């Protein structure tokens, strides 16, 4: 299983580690933390310039253009590293392209005016997530009948939306979106049933790293959840996840051998 972006190439056949790059001088920052996460073992590099938390401000095209595209920019020039741009907005994916990013990561799934047809034009890979709601409402009172059956119906129907719009399916990755509209237990019924979502024959993504779902779950703050976070990843990459998305690089990547080793010989 591979993905193709840029001229260049992923190979999913191992586990792979998509450090957090958020940009909220800050581009000299930006790019030595993007390195220090490279040489970590990082493959891929997530770049956001909006936040995703309840109270978070809604970020202007102009602002999230300022904050994003040189740092998306400045890495493709400097750096062989995969780049995922998180954002929701037609033009910032347009011109994340023009300058080198390989993946649209988007919370939203291409829910955005214009943002479906934006991405389709890129020709590169999407990433689609689910989220019950939107972020500043999500977490009021998440509530499913059947929440993997509801996550699953979700990836059928945009994936359908996604192909009718002249996105390949072989351009697809699916995230069940942990933490976005989901209390505690629905995000644990997700992780214990991830590796049903290979039906699909598409690459898994996962987001946990130091998320609410391991804060409720230890009682700790935000600094405190590096070993929740670990057993989360290890987790999904046991179960298959393709690219795990995290704070914690080194740490992470260390853990992804020790999966891979593991998988190697099963
Ligand atoms: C952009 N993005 C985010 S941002 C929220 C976050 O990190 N919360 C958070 C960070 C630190 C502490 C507590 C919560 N989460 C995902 C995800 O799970 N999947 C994909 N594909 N993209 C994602």
């Amino acid at each position: 299983m591979k993905l193709f972006a840029q001229g260049t190439s992923l190979d999913l056949s191992h586990p792979h580690v998509m450090g957090i790059l958020n940009v909220t001088n800050s581009l000299i920052d930006a790019v030595k933390h993007a390195n220090l996460m490279i040489n970590a073992g990082a493959t891929i590099i997530d770049v956001g310039g909006e936040s995703t938390r309840p109270g978070a401000a809604e970020v202007s095209v102009e602002e999230e253009l300022q904050r994003v595209i040189p740092v998306v920019e400045a890495i493709a020039q400097r750096f062989e590293v995969w780049i995922s741009v998180d954002t929701s907005k037609p033009e910032v994916i347009r011109e994340s392209a023009k300058v080198g990013a390989h993946i649209i990561n988007d919370i939203r799934s291409l829910s955005e005016p214009g943002a479906l047809e934006a991405a389709a034009e890129t020709g590169l890979p999407v990433c689609l997530m689910h989220m019950q709601g939107n972020p500043k409402t999500m977490q009021e009172a998440p509530k499913y009948d059947d929440v993997f059956a509801e996550v699953n119906r979700y990836f059928i129907e945009q994936i359908a939306r996604c192909e009718q719009a002249g996105i390949a399916k072989e351009k697809l990755l699916l995230d069940p979106g942990f933490g976005f509209g989901k209390n505690l237990s629905h995000n644990y019924s997700l992780l214990a049933r991830l590796a049903e979502f290979h039906h699909f024959n598409l690459p898994l993504l996962v987001g946990m790293s130091r998320k609410s779902m391991i804060g409720q779950l230890l009682n700790v703050g935000p600094s405190e959840r590096l070993s929740g976070s670990l057993a989360c990843a290890v987790i999904a990459a046991m179960q298959g996840a393709h690219i795990i998305r995290v704070h914690d690089v080194k740490e992470t990547v260390e853990a992804m051998r020790v999966v891979e080793a593991t998988l190697s010989a099963k």
